[PDB]
């Protein structure tokens, strides 16, 4: 139930998955991260130390919090609400199998950008077009929806 009192976010990538290229994950979350910045007066700032905001975590099932992973499929990641600590900090199964665009997976980018939507306060759609949707299903073109923009306004 809280926000984060400044708009100059950092976020720290931890470590990568097996999945995709160090230099193509980096990619995507600063896309996904971008789609927010876009329609917000909020920015995105990478760092290298803990300090950050969000710290980006690829995890196995138990990985220090108390929700540990279930293998592949079922849950793909969760992030954290606003907050001290562990909170704000996005966790992705890399049990999982992450790509992009069309094709087998799920893509890395539009889970991303959901996640980070938790990690800034954001709760679930009742859309079910909008990028907050509880579920997952791919699309191409603008991942936010009208939902999603007002609601992340509505915050920031
Ligand atoms: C497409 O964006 C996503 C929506 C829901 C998920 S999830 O399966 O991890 C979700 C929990 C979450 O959004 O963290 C669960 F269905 F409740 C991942 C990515
Ligand atoms: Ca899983
Ligand atoms: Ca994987
Ligand atoms: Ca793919
Ligand atoms: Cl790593
Ligand atoms: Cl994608
Ligand atoms: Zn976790
Ligand atoms: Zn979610």
């Amino acid at each position: 139930d809280l926000k984060w009192h400044h708009h100059n976010i950092t976020y720290w990538i931890q470590n990568y998955s097996e999945d995709l290229p160090r230099a193509v994950i980096d990619d995507a979350f600063a896309r996904a991260f971008a789609l927010w910045s876009a329609v917000t007066p909020l920015t995105f700032t990478r760092v290298y130390s803990r300090d950050a905001d969000i710290v980006i975590q690829f995890g196995v099932a138990e990985h220090g919090d108390g929700y540990p992973f279930d293998g592949k499929d079922g849950l793909l990641a969760h992030a954290f609400p606003p907050g001290p600590g562990i909170q704000g900090d996005a966790h992705f199964d890399d049990d999982e199998l992450w790509s992009l665009g069309k094709g087998q997976g799920y893509s890395l980018f539009l889970v991303a950008a959901h996640q980070f939507g938790h990690a800034l306060g954001l709760d679930h759609s009742s859309v079910p077009e909008a990028l907050m949707y509880p579920m997952y299903r791919f699309t191409e073109g603008p991942p936010l929806h009208k939902d999603d923009v007002n609601g992340i306004r509505h915050l920031y």
